[PDB]
């Protein structure tokens, strides 16, 4: 009943604790064994105006080199479980079969994966996460087009056969959201379209279309043609931010807040549901919305094991007033009611500190869509930016040790209400590359020195969650 | 005065005798060593039903990790000078300087030239032999657009700060008609384009055109700013064929032959002479064939220290009767006068032997355009194809041996004729891949074993060479 | 009589052309191979607030690692000489001996020089650039304290035992001036003092009374117990910038002038020449002015076999209106005559392009001083800031080459004006750590690119050079 108590103990024994990163964030090694170029390579390399300080991720953290290091930090850090993404680029460097199967990046993840194992940490492993092959963009628009689909297939299915029979716990998209919406829509991540030049009315829905039906048709492969021999289960993740009606009253403004989950979670959650789009996404898109076959709407249905959610902040909203997957949405989102923000900032201006919204989004999913099994796959938060402090002052991350245990607080309530939640992965494992933000933003558990070759060193927080839940 | 005696001492002291390669079709390492893929790379993966086969070069003969073997070969062989290209996306793997420098491609290539000089073997490099980086050819159209100028001078300056130092003959281009028309006008080689889907009628022109600038662009930067520091010379080679009026009296068959040279060698000679293409050409496609700014000719005019030729084979030209460079010509070609063909075929059908033309069309070369420095960069012929041989029935290449002796005679001959020609390359140094051919088809004075590691043997015609040539 | 026409032909046949660096600029590994701290790492390591971003040296560019690379550069920039200096606390990790002697440390320097040698590329050494042994610092407070003479001496007398058969010409001390004063005086600079904490009135005349005898220690070491065996040379570096008075008229302004000039170079060159400060600093210093024992002086006068001088700006000069080495001048800077800038500013507002400082600083010295032999030791100018440039317009820097035709041309006309200059020494051969401003300024003519492993690439300057200047 006291959120700096909580430990493993209260938690069902089978409850996994983990942490988390993705291949191009921490890896570098971008030029090294034979791995072939992402449209995150271009992006950064020709629109370095497009990210803080021009920087890149070529080395990274370069734990394509430190990776015996990493695994050792995580044999020390004592939890159950470690999730990462494999670069599809790396493994065939040119997209699709045809570009040649490369076997050092192969490799690379066997010896990640055995020595994960050789350690009793469980991999959880998530194929796509936002690092197209530039080669498939290329030739054809990347998920623009519907050859992806394919080649997807082609890739997800290479995956299952070389670690399958080590790796049990597969998702094949994160946060597909994020790689929609500023993909296409706002223009801000790779491949950086719409504002032909791209078209935010449009391109984010045709996208967003190819991404469920590339997850749809690997889960149908892996279900058909690995889960017997292999025994595994397969699941997908999504992005979620709680939204709060802006006026508790306003019925039309619990509408707006409605409104914006759909856009937002609906979106994906409906589909792999029902196998069908929200009506509010229908009515306010019409018929700029694709429609699904009935026979990819009976494929999409129940698509998944497991569903896992990311999540970090929330917002108020209210209702609003060519075309444009942001105004189509038809919400304003506020900070505060009355001067009063929803919840402290952390070090980054979008993130207020709400841990309710946990327990509300967790609840909410499992009453909206009723998913059996569900883990929280992304959850953290970022360091005050200062330069200023020798390392013994940087590593007292006070608000981040606060902020994990006030939402693992929170995911154990929404457990009491009825949720099946089976496990938590803080986000992140390393202080690493973040996006448009470069380097100048630190996610991180463990400490990463840019200054000295990547040094990692564990922060408080990294302590207390050896200490606490260790297991 | 009878050709089976010619040997070095009937030439001036300095003069160059040597054998050459290109990237693709020698190397292979394909994807090692951090190499990026080249439009050959895409061609023959993406439509391997247009090569004998269906075969690549990933592998080819593996002089990428058999070079030591080759130098070693190159020693023994005794010949002053190599010629051999280099694989621009094995330097830059995305053809661009943002796509990365690639220090193991600079590091073999530095291993190799320094090979080379151990041996007191001088190498004469080649920028380019039509292997363009698939991401330029992605990016923008390769060498459709005119963005490939600097691109293509990037890389030029590249090679010259890093091997300039020992490197003293460079060529811009070899073979550059070949590019233009089978991969545009025919579609038969990579990209393959032109029956948007292409056009035989126009893109011929722009390749070509683009094509020259790149060179002119390069030879001045080498001029002004490599050749006072490292003192070597520039240069480029073309593709040439004999034309020979069907009727040695029909001065409509004399046009037609004169013709038939402007549309090859005149399309690429004339504007490096006086910075224009030919009347001929401009006569006959008009306003689909691009003009030179009077800057663009003020660059190309004079561009090159030197010029070498390729020439194999001969043919009779006669007159002819929606565009399309083929018509655009308005020739015939004929193999026989009155039964009789120009020569004897090798194991090529499109190769007649015909040892005259090579002194006609060196004559031919100084009188139209006034060269003072020539090479002959490319000659030889190929074996006739029998699986059935076992090696030292294979290694007899008579008919081989027949045509480079005849050949280099009739190179002596236009040495006396008044032309000042420095030297000779036999083609090619290995039995190798050959395009749309695959393997099928044996060009080497070393014989190559598929069958067990691309093993090198001496043929007849090696042994002739240091014989005759040793020094 | 033009700069951009300036060529190695304009200069005598043994004149030097040459590139440079610091150890801790460049270096890195600053715990690998056994080295021992500097004030410059406890610096950089406990008050990152006074560095730009917050950054260190550990890594920097790497040369400790990288170092066959960058002689790799060395070659192919086809320059005669290349100054770098030694890390003190690499080979004596704690400063004296009683602390032990570094074999790992000694090898580096001795596979440098033979590298160096090896490629034709003469080594021009400075024992001293501001990176005191940490050790000797906190024993006794490093060059606050005469014992400081003893230990350089010891550290002087095992470079010349171990690299004086291949090492021909030495320096003591580089730009002793800057660190006197900025370490002392403004307290911006290692150790970081006068901002007991210090005394900007009395240290810095200690410090810079150390350095001279600390210097002409070890000089008169090197001459009586090396010079005969060894046969080489051994002088000293002074940072010098050209003072001229506001009003050309005002004689009051032609003294200030001439006193700013003694504050900064007269301070070090009086002692070398006649043994003794200048008149004005006894004059305006007074008692806090040190003395020297009459056989001190006759150690200092005439302690050098060549001086060098580096130069990079000018100002000019007026009168002024407890104590400080900064008020003591009493003189005022100013920049503008009439918002008439004196020059334009380079990316540094400290730089103001004034390519004729460099003649009036080397008519100056010759005149004023009386040296027989003159190098220019250092001289450069940094980019304009700016992350949002890819590789191919980073690289084009037309600033510093134009900066480098002027000041060069300069040079030239010194020496016709009698001033026996025998080279000139570019600066900086890289990108590397600029102290208080960190990565964020960059001075190499080869371009390192931070993102990726520092990865080194030549700027036109760097063609420039070579082109004009190869032997
Ligand atoms: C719902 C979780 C998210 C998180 O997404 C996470 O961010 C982490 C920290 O960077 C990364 O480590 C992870 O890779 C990622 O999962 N971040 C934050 C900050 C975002 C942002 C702001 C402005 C422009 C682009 C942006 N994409 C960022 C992504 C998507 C989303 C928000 C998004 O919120 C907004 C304002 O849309
Ligand atoms: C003037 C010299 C040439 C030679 O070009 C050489 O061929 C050698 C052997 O393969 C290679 O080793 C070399 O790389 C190349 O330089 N070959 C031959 C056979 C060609 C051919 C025929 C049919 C389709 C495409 C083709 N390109 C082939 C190239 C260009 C040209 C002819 C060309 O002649 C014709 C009919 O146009
Ligand atoms: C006379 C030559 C110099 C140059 O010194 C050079 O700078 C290069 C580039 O950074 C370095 O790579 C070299 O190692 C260094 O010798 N820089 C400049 C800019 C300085 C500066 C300004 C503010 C605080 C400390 C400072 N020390 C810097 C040093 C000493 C001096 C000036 C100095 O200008 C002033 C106001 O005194
Ligand atoms: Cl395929
Ligand atoms: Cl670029
Ligand atoms: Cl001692």
């Amino acid at each position: 009943n006291d959120a700096t108590r909580i430990s493993r103990s209260d938690f069902p024994a089978d409850f996994i604790m983990g942490t988390g990163s993705s291949a191009y964030q921490i890896e570098g090694g971008a030029r090294d064994g034979g791995r072939g170029p992402s449209i995150w390579d271009t992006f950064t390399h020709r629109r370095p105006d497009m990210i803080r300080g021009g920087t890149n991720g070529d080395v990274a953290v370069d734990s394509y080199h430190l990776y015996k290091e990493d695994v050792n930090i995580l044999k020390n850090l004592g939890l159950d479980a470690y999730r990462f993404s494999i670069s599809w680029s790396r493994v065939l460097p040119g997209g699709r079969l045809s570009g040649g199967v490369n076997k050092e990046g192969i490799n690379y993840y066997n010896n990640l994966i055995d020595g994960l194992l050789a350690n009793g940490i469980k991999p959880f492993v998530t194929l796509f996460h936002w690092d197209v092959p530039q080669a498939l963009e290329d030739e054809y628009g990347g998920f623009l087009s519907p050859r992806i689909v394919d080649d997807f297939c082609e890739y997800a299915e290479l995956c299952f056969w070389e670690f399958g029979d080590r790796v049990k716990h597969w998702m094949t998209l994160n946060q597909p959201w994020t790689f929609s919406v500023h993909g296409y829509a706002t223009g801000l991540y790779a491949p950086g379209r719409g504002r032909s030049t791209g078209n935010p009315g449009t391109e984010p829905y045709w996208v967003t279309h190819h991404l469920l039906l590339a997850h749809a048709a690997a889960v149908e492969l892996y279900k058909n043609k690995f889960q017997r021999g292999q025994e595994g289960q397969i699941g997908i993740s999504h992005a979620t931010q709680w939204m709060e009606p802006w006026d508790e009253n306003s019925a039309s403004d619990v509408e707006a807040a409605a409104r914006a989950l759909d856009f937002m979670l609906g979106w994906f959650m409906e589909p792999i549901t029902s196998g069908d789009y929200p009506k509010s996404m229908k009515k306010f898109v019409g018929s700029r919305l694709p429609k699904f076959s009935p026979e990819q709407s009976k494929m999409l249905k129940g698509s998944y094991d497991f569903v896992g959610l990311n999540y970090y902040t929330a917002s108020y909203v209210t209702n609003a007033s060519n075309f444009s997957y942001n105004t189509d949405i038809h919400v304003t989102y506020e900070t505060d009611r009355n001067g009063v923000p929803i919840g402290p900032q952390s070090g980054s201006d979008w993130l207020l500190i709400y841990p309710e919204g946990i327990r509300k989004i967790l609840v909410y999913t499992k009453k909206t869509y009723n998913v059996p099994l569900i883990y929280v796959t992304e959850n953290g938060v970022d360091d005050v930016k200062n330069t200023n402090l020798t390392l013994s002052e940087a590593r007292k991350d006070s608000m981040r040790l606060k902020y994990l245990q006030d939402h693992i607080f929170n995911v154990r309530q929404a457990m009491n209400d009825g949720v099946n939640v089976k496990g938590y992965f803080a986000w992140s494992l390393l202080d690493n590359f973040e996006w448009g933000e470069g380097y100048g933003v630190r996610f991180g558990i463990i400490h990463i020195d840019y200054n000295d070759n990547f040094a990692r060193y564990p922060k408080d927080s990294a302590v207390w969650l050896m200490n606490s839940f260790h297991k």
